[PDB]
């Protein structure tokens, strides 16, 4: 009753010839829902979804002074045009500019990064690999339910960082807002798995979500949000 | 070249046999634009846009502890259905719930309300009339350009309240968010005059805006955003 399985959601993966898990948390009702209880606990590389805790650490250690501080383009031309320009934290999260956050990581350092993830209870708290790439190709792993447990602490300012830090990152996670709802979320792609994790704010409740799916090619990345919104629409969380 | 008149925007008021003013401020270029220099500097009752400074003062004085504190419906049935329910700061601003804010004002009190509005350099800084209604039927007045100045201070956290108070109110002002822009803004109506004030966040710039227009009946209230958005589209600030 605290966790329920709804296999009817699998049709949202089936219709797109894909496979994955959607995990929802109803905060008011303290209830979880997923299409696959097993895969909901499978831990994967966080990839770009690691920008949430990475932002928190860089803000709270003073590696990032605020959301307007500019991090200049390094002049290296990269495959994603939006990366080859100056960014602040907000645009850095919106375009998921990895090189910005790799520099963040180097400045944090191994010891403090590892110490902070333990304080966050984040995933398997393993940073083996390059200090500036372990969340792309090192030891760190996190499941969808783990993502939800981390996002809920952030929502309630219960992470061991300043309230200011936590508010700035939730500001930067802002994806969508209209008269019906607000989504604060972050996507990720590790070359094999696609992530979308965040929450949907409503007038009188909040719905946490975390999804991942098999992503053999970059062409289907749009599906991360499509399949999630189909689920939220089936559950009358969004119109 | 600080302020410039663009009378073409009058076509957007003319198109709806209406009259009023749009004022824009290009933050990067420190340059302002309006269709009506005279009306840009004319002072009106702020009405519900006063929820912005009221929220700031309520938070900073501790009348409001955070954005989730609930203010229960007093049971008085009022003409706007969304008012007859419990609200927190986010929903009270979203639904422009005056009784919530009149209670704020009553708890703030005349002496502190006056001192804070003076600290904010807000309008004519005159709170003559009922402490819980002076912004609707009292002696307080503010111009569109004065609105811009106030909002620019809030954006830059330069008001004489805490950084946290300013951040919470900008969160409460969140009106729209998509991949192209964010609008944080507040509407208002005093039964003769309609207001829309706020700003449009872009990747690399912010456009402040304050508009008002003659509002003989409530039926044209959506023109506040419609006419503003026509201007922003014309200036290519939004698609
Ligand atoms: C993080 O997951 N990133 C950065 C960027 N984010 O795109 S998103 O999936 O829309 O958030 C692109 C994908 C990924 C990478 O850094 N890419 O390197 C390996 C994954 N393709
Ligand atoms: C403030 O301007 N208000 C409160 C409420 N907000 O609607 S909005 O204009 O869409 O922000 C209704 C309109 C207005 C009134 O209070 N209306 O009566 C005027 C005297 N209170
Ligand atoms: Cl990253
Ligand atoms: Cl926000
Ligand atoms: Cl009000």
């Amino acid at each position: 009753k605290e966790w329920q399985e709804n296999k009817s959601w699998n049709a949202h993966f089936t219709e797109h010839k894909s496979q994955g898990v959607v995990v929802l948390w109803n905060e008011n009702k303290q209830q979880g829902f997923t299409n696959n209880l097993k895969r909901a606990n499978q831990a994967f590389l966080p990839a770009s979804t690691f920008k949430i805790p990475n932002s928190l650490i860089a803000l709270d250690l003073g590696v990032v002074k605020d959301e307007h501080q500019v991090f200049k383009w390094d002049g290296q031309t990269r495959d994603i045009a939006t990366w080859n320009r100056d960014h602040n934290l907000i645009t850095a999260m919106k375009y998921s500019v990895v090189p910005v956050y790799q520099e963040f990581a180097r400045q944090i350092g191994e010891a403090r990064m590892s110490k902070m993830l333990h304080a966050f209870d984040y995933g398997n708290e393993d940073i083996s690999g390059n200090v500036d790439s372990f969340w792309l190709d090192g030891g760190i792993r996190i499941s969808a339910t783990e993502q939800i447990s981390f996002l809920r602490k952030l929502y309630h300012n219960k992470l061991h960082v300043s309230e200011r830090s936590q508010r700035i990152v939730k500001q930067a996670m802002l994806t969508e807002a209209n008269g019906d709802y607000i989504i604060r979320a972050k996507t990720g792609y590790d070359t094999k798995i696609g992530w979308w994790v965040g929450w949907v704010e409503l007038d009188d409740n909040v719905w946490f979500f975390a999804m991942n799916m098999d992503m053999p090619t970059s062409d289907g990345l749009g599906l991360r949000q499509a399949i999630t919104k189909e689920v939220l629409k089936q559950e009358k969380i969004i119109p």
